Order: structure tokens, then sequence, then C-alpha cells
């Protein structure tokens, strides 16, 4: 203390090592000609960082603490409705956490040099270490299609590695040992609930209290509380919840598109947006609207789960709740990291393709010279320790990391149209040459700070059933990450030809409704939803709007 | 076993201090471990001693992967008799009227194992003080039983036992008073340390990838994932429950109401007198109103818990298949809940023998089978001062065993308990519609697909030929296992969905129409099934205060992508 943020120190030997993929990156790994090095020093030094005391500031716990709950102290920079340090719904929202990304990939690479100095024998350790001085933390790619058998497939998924139990590593000193460990990916365990925690530690209306482990959609009522305590990690309900596309995709004879990899195609390739409409959702024309911290919100949703209950009896039961969901305890599961660690890739993309867009318009322009507490650095200048700013990391390149989408960023259009372009152009080109988007505005407070979810439908909505994909005529979902006013935008293209084929061509009034975690219909929640359109195609490239939402009612017993 | 001493199977030695101790409910157990006004010295013990058998070596044939091993695969010997047994075949009785006796020993054996491992861990761990206490406790102690038909407390769903579906369990530290610990769960999933397909000779389990799981799983195995996925596929225990409330396809409709069929079977199984032990005891056929049988309840319990899928033709955003394997005979043992699940097929017999005291063995058929040896399991003969197996009349009274039910303790009591338990729904619902019965024959080889396991779904009405699966499918009514990898039986009730099809059809009664699915999700055309419907009056819960054949059944076709 102070801990100086530097990212991983420069050597000659490794010029700006990339972040790699993940599933990528585990695949290498795992290969049978790999050292399999990277991978077992990143399981072993995660391991031993989880295990750190929680007076230890480098611990898992505690550097997961900076975001939200339990809101301590940090580095010397005083904590305690409770906030945390992170920055939400403000123009900072991807310099912030660029920086704590980095702060996590350091003290992982600093744990791998502690674990080749104690454990792996001096005739190994020069390899070791030029394997650690490589390696850079790895983003997982929300995306794009997971592989499948080393062909693109055709569904977005968590990482592998996340989805393992166990993960087999090498035995240092003993060639061609390996043996299998927890995987510190999986999930993130205490050894008591963390409601319990000496003070002032102790995590204390998801019963996040009642966990001991972090979890994935595994938090439902009406279940004994004692299953509270590590609920699982429920992976494949969360890549159905990531794969959300509209209703109607379902019936036979219509191509699938997945809305999350549509908004982020839109993100990359829409010019013109200045870097307070790319960089949150704050608002202080709707086709700007589609903005990061938006996409970053619903991947929160999506691979935790928010819903604790639903009203009335279903024997199929897909709602859920999990830490991801959840702003005060997201960072506690290990797939935080990584999912922001492709937030700060698409920064660093959009960046390449926007150099001049930088806290550039009279809004943003505000928040630049924002302190990003509690992040510390040596000011060469002054000589003296200060607070990070967000031009001091405006070039990533400076914390000595890199991506290989902007390494090499010749034909980086290229590559964002291959990853996440293909299918989109490929189920819309059947279609008329012609452009629909949801515009969507609303007040994070709307329900003084609890979350919720904005799904929009065309056509009749069913009043025991507004939830999902699985929602007849369901369209789209916005989900406020929260625990001025803000927006997102949805892709309506598709939808809407649907709608218009058995409408005799009739546009569709956007139906909405906002859901609780309660699973209930909030008919107070106050929501702008409009429609737009545009001729011409959004990839080959001005807005009008051609109907106003309207709130839906839902059934009795379903409204809150 | 070692130095060629036989392992004895007695039960837990009867202790007069300790007369007839319960085997109870596992979640009214933990429930009671876990309140004010318990000590958790059970719960403490249940864990412990589960985790040492879990952890012992291989060459010990009380370890837990040894007593799993008597079931199935990998097929070794087991106390000195020889395993080995055209197809790999274990010790495990299935499709023969030894059934219940077969596995009444099975499960003996288990519990009196973890009661022995209580003892060693009470002589290592607790203080001396607190030794007769807590032996006191070892003592009172029985295998818990799983009650897959009763609805769970604070209910209106069937649900896997509460503890099954923790991680971790929360376990007393002897001689730290007022200190607990939250430690692995022995009863979540059994894990060795390596992948079971490469264990040391020969004790390596060599379609669905069981020899490339580290540790059992329930609907964890799914074709289309990193082989990596299946070394730990997870307990999906959501998912198994959802199995587990299987129902006709129409009650998820707005304005009916839905009866579990696992309940209404159980409720059926229960309360029909007048079957013999043959019919009872088995799948095994050498009147279809007399083909509800134990095993076949057994065999959907077995599928339904584990899932038998790996795969399904075509694209699915929502993916209800996944394998795991309780549905599995060569390996349903490893997983804790077969343990769970056997000790509740041993009540049902006990109960059903409690309300059928003539019928043991009694018929032509069954008679045959009542001397067989019980292998592997052996006994001291008190007549010829002999070891020798396990025959199923040595069993007959359970007691004998030193354990007990609750609801066996007394006879004038058990009709109102068994009514209570499993009867209830089923009444509710069915006292809306006419005084009338309907239910499902349902007739088939095990070795119609050479030995491998299939489902037989039942439809009233068109089936959907790309989604034939289960209670969302459309039509649906319900479902027999094969348990598998002289015919067979099962029986299907069909009363509340022959209700709502007649409401469809201006009174028609349906023809059932049938599909036969393997684990690739696709239907097979060539294995033989006769599937009928069948008809009474009166309701058959006041039977005890004749069914005419009324349609008979035949296979719906399939989308052809969806066709083996």
């Amino acid at each position: 203390s102070p801990y100086l943020i530097t990212g991983i120190p420069k050597d000659p030997k490794h010029p700006l090592p990339i972040r790699k993929d993940i599933d990528d990156w585990y695949l290498e790994q795992t290969s049978a000609g790999s050292n399999r090095i990277q991978l077992t020093l990143f399981v072993e030094a995660l391991t031993v960082i989880q295990n750190r005391p929680l007076n230890d500031q480098l611990s898992y716990f505690r550097l997961a603490g900076i975001h939200g709950a339990p809101w301590t102290e940090w580095d010397g920079v005083p904590g305690g409705n409770p906030t945390g340090f992170c920055v939400h719904n403000n123009y900072t929202f991807p310099t912030w956490h660029r920086v704590y990304v980095t702060l996590y990939e350091q003290v992982i690479y600093e744990a791998m040099l502690d674990f080749i100095k104690q454990n792996v024998p001096q005739n190994g350790k020069a390899d070791w270490e030029n394997e650690a001085k490589q390696w850079r933390l790895p983003y997982w790619d929300f995306a794009r299609f997971a592989r499948h058998d080393n062909t693109q497939g055709d569904e977005l998924r968590l990482p592998i590695l996340v989805t393992m139990p166990m993960v087999k590593v090498l035995v240092p000193g003993q060639p061609g040992k390996q043996l299998s460990k927890p995987n510190p990916l999986y999930r993130f365990q205490m050894q008591t609930l963390m409601g319990t925690l000496e003070r002032p530690y102790a995590i204390t209306d998801l019963p996040f209290d009642k966990c001991q482990s972090t979890t994935k959609y595994g938090l439902l009522e009406n279940y004994n509380a004692d299953v509270w305590a590590d609920g699982g990690q429920n992976w494949l309900r969360a890549n159905l919840a990531l794969n959300e596309h509209p209703w109607y995709q379902n019936l036979d004879g219509w191509d699938s598109v997945p809305t999350l990899q549509d908004m982020t195609f839109r993100l990359l390739t829409t010019g013109g947006l200045n870097w307070g409409e790319f960089s949150s959702t704050r608002y202080d024309a709707p086709k700007n609207w589609m903005n990061l911290e938006a996409i970053h919100n619903n991947v929160h949703n999506w691979v935790g789960g928010f819903m604790f209950s639903r009203p009335g009896r279903h024997d199929l039961k897909l709602w859920g709740a999990g830490h991801m969901s959840s702003v005060p305890v997201a960072a506690y599961d290990p797939i935080f990291w990584l999912h922001h660690c492709n937030i700060d890739r698409l920064t660093a993309i959009w960046q390449t393709v926007n150099s001049g867009s930088w806290f550039n318009d009279d809004k943003s322009k505000v928040s630049k010279d924002d302190d990003l507490r509690p992040f510390h650095r040596f000011c060469e200048k002054t000589r003296k320790v200060v607070f990070f700013r967000s031009d001091d990391v405006k070039d990533w390149r400076s914390l000595n990391y890199d991506y290989a989408i902007t390494k090499d960023a010749s034909r980086i259009r290229k590559e964002i149209s291959d990853l996440y372009g293909q299918r989109t152009k490929e189920v819309y080109k059947d279609f008329g040459e012609e452009d629909y988007i949801l515009s969507i505005r609303y007040s994070r407070y709307a329900l003084g700070g609890k979350p919720f979810q904005i799904n929009i439908f065309f056509g009749d909505v069913d009043g025991k059933d507004f939830y999902d994909a699985r929602s007849q005529n369901f369209v789209g979902s916005v989900f406020n990450f929260s625990g001025v006013l803000s927006v997102s935008q949805l892709p309506a293209r598709l939808a809407v030809h649907y709608y218009k084929k058995q409408n005799k061509g009739e546009v569709p009034t956007p139906r909405y409704v906002v859901v609780n975690s309660q699973g209930k219909a909030e008919a107070e929640v106050k929501v702008e939803v409009a429609l737009h359109k545009t001729e011409g195609t959004f990839y080959d490239a001005d807005y009008r709007r051609v109907a106003d939402g309207k709130r839906a009612e839902v059934d009795d017993a379903y409204r809150a």
C-alpha cells in the first residue's frame, strides 16, 4: 500500500503480449502437444489469490469487493443506499473497468511468479517464467459462436473452462504427471456463508447473505435455505439466455439470429457516435443509443439470472437468480473478469475504428478528468502517488497488453464482420432493404435502485408468460443492472418483418412489460419505447419514428 | 474377503437399548437434524462415515466404489464370488421375482458398512467423554429413504431430497463445542481422482461416455460440448425434479389440475389388492389390471433422476435432454442417490407385504425363484452353522435385519397413511370427473434393442414428429422406461388423459399411439410394443370397498430426421 497498478512489466523478449480468447486459449493449452504451463499457472495462481485472507487487500474477495459489497476501504481509500467504487451510468464506465481488469491481471501475474519461485525446481524456472511473462488475462468472447469439432458452431456459450468443476494441471518437477484440481474459474467459494464473515466484510432481497459460493441461476424461492449455500452453476440455462432472440424464430421455417451478436455487430460497425453515446447508458438520435454499457448489462443478467421466483404454478422452471445479475455481488463470480475483459476489448476495437472520438462531446468532456478511485499510480512528473485518470489508459498498450484484433488492425472491419456480422447479414439479406430499431429510455432508479427487466413484444402479450424468448411475441429485453436517465437500443428488423407478414404489412405497436425479481409486472415503472425505421440495411451504411410503445397488462396474479 | 473371511451381512447389531430403529424419510431427517430441537450428530456421522467409505482404495471391497461395483460395471468379483458374468452383467437381479429381495439385502449391506464406519469415526475422533453419547446416536441411525412419491415439504411437487441438492453440508467438529464446518457433501455426487475409464485394472469403467467421467452426474452428459465437460457434468437437480413430476401434456393447459404420474402409480401399486407376488415384484412376464409393479416404478425413477438421452436431432435452443449415471444399469449405483432410492423401494415392498400378508413367492411362476442364491451376499446360517448365500425367505421379515419403517409399525393405520402420503392429490383431482377408471397396459422385450435402453412414450391424438419425448410434447400421456444395458410389463394411469381427449373429441375413446425413443432421441421403428387401453366402472381407490379392453395401440410415425 499503495498498490501501484502498472499492468504486467515490460520485457523486451515479450513485446505487447495479447489477451487471448479463453476458448482458443483453453483448447491450445489442453492439446496433446502443448506444455500446459499457462493453464497450470492461471489455475494455481487464482487458487492462491482466492485463498488469501480478508485482511489481504490482494485476496480475491477484496479485489471483487472493490466493485460493490461489502463496500469497504481498499488501498487506503475509504468505502461506505450503499454504493461501490465502480462507475455505472457515466462516461467513465469503459475506463474505470479498463483499470479494474488490469489490476486483476497484474495480481494474477504476480501470484504466478510467486508460484514459480516456490514450486518449480530451478532447472525449469526459466521456461515457466517465460510462459508467465507471455500470459495475459483471457477474454470471454460472448458474441462469438462457440466452436463445434474445430469448426464454427451456431450458438453463443459460456467459456468451456467456466463450465468445468475440475481441471487437470501439471505437477512441477514430475514430467508427464497431471492432477485434477478444483477449478477456480468455476465458482468462488468461501469457507462460510458470506453473510457471516467477520466485520466489516459480511455480505448483508436475493439471499446472497446465505451463499457460501457464487452461483448462476441457483437461487430460487421455495427451496430449503441450505440449498442457497451453493446453488450450483447452471451453465446450460445461462447459455440459453445468452442466445436470446425474437420469439417467432422458434417457429418452423425461420432462421434465428442471437440478439446479443446483432447488438454487438451494430455497436462496432455504426459510425458517427461520439464518446458519450458509445461509452455509457447515460442520457443527459435513437440510432445512436446502442452503447457498450447496455450490452454489458444484458450479459450480466443472462449469465447469472435475476428472478428469484415466479407467480403461479410451473413444472418447467426457467427462473433462478445468481451473482452476475446483481451489482453488489457480480464481481465475486470469476466469469465477471472474463466478461469485463471482453468489454475492454470491445472498447479497444471501437476506439480503433473511431480514433477521433474520446471524451469529445460536450457531455462526456466534463467527466474526462474524474479520478478513477480507488486505483493508484505513480506520477513521474510530480513524483506523487495519484489516482488513475481516463487519459492515462486511452492507449491500452501503455498497460503492456493488446488484443490480436487491434494488434494488426489492418483489416479490423473485415474481422468484425467475420466474427459478429455473418449470421446477421445472412438472415437479413432474405428480406427488404430497410432497418428497424427499438429505442428504450428509462430511469435506473425507477424501483428505488432495485433491478428490473424491460421486455418488448409485437402483438398480444401472454398475461402469464412475458419473460423471454419462449414468451409469445417476445422481441427483446433491456436489463437495468442496478442495486439523469439511461438508454438502450434493440434490433427490430427481423421481428418487424414477421409481424408484417402476419398482419397485412401493418407496423407493430411495441408493447412493453417491466418485470421485477419476483417475476411480477411493475405497472408504474416509466419506460419510453419507440420503433424507428430507415431505408437500406444497417451494415451497408436517417431514422424516423413509426410507432410509440404501449404498456401491456398482465394477469392479476402476476401484477406487482 | 481378506484372509478368506466373508463379509457377513446381518444388518446393524441388535442392542436391547435400541429396539427396531426406523429408517426415516431423508427430508424429515435432514430437517430435524438441522433444527433447533436436534444435536446434529447423525448428520455429522453419516457425512463423515460416507466420506471415509468413498475415499477407501479400490482393493478394499468395502470402499464405496466396490460396493457400487456389486451392482454392475466394472463387473469384478466381490467377497470371493467371481464376477465377469453374451453381454456383461452384474450381480443385480432385474426382470425376475427376486428383484425386491436381492435389493433388500444390498441396501442392508450399504447401511451396515456405513454404521461400522460411524463407529470407527467415533473411536478415532470423538473425545472420550462424548464417545458413549455418539455411539448411541450411531446405534439409533438407520439409512434414510428418499420418498420419491411424496410431495416435498413446504408441498405441491415431487423433488429430489434436499441433501442430495447441496454441494456442501455443515457438520459438527467433535471436541470443539459449538463449532461446525462446511464440508463436501458425499450424497451430492461420487467423485474419483481420475476419469473412471482410466482406473487400474481390473476396475476401469470402459454408448454414453461414462469412461470419460470422473464424477457421477445427473443430466450432465450432452453431445456437442467439449469432452472435458463430461469429467464432471454437474447435478442438474432442477431438471431431475421436472422429470419426476411427469404428467399428461393436457394438464399444463389453463384450467386443468395436474397429478404427478409417479404419485398416482405409487398410490395404485400400494392400494390395489389381489396381486400375487409375481405380479407385484417385477416387470417379468412369463390381466393387465395387475401389471402395475414395483420394478417398473423403480425403472422410471432411475430414468427421471439421471436422464438417458445424450443427443437430439435438429437444432433446439432449449435443451431438455442430457444423460447421467442413474439411468444406466452398469453405473447407476455410483450415484449416492441410488441407495436412497432403493431404500424407498425396500420400504414400498414392506408396505405392500403388510397389506398383502399371504402373497409371498406364492404363485406358480414366482415360486420357482424363491430359493435362488442372492449372490454375492453371505450370512451365517444358525440352523446349519455354515456360511451361505442369502435367500429370499431370510429377508421376508425385514425386521430380522434390525430396521423398521414408521409406516409399517401399525397395520391398522397403514391404509390412512398410504392415503395421506400418496392419495390426496389423485382423489382430489379424479373426484371432479365421472366414476370410471382407465389404464394403459404396456408389454415389451427388454432386449428389443440388443440390450440398449429405450423409452416408450404414449400419446392420445396426433403426435408431433419433432417432439415426442415428455410432458411438454403435445398429447403426451405417459412413459415406460426400459432400464437395461420372457417379456416385461408395466401399467400407466390413463383416467385423466382419457377425460381430456373425450372432451376434445365428442366422447370418442382415443387410440393410444406410441413411439420408442433411443438415447440419440430418435424413434425406433422395429421395437415391438403391445399397448392397450382398458376401462372399468368405479374409481380405483374406492374399489377395495374387472377391466375391459377398449382400444389397441399403434405406433406413431415421426419426422424423417428423427427416425433411427
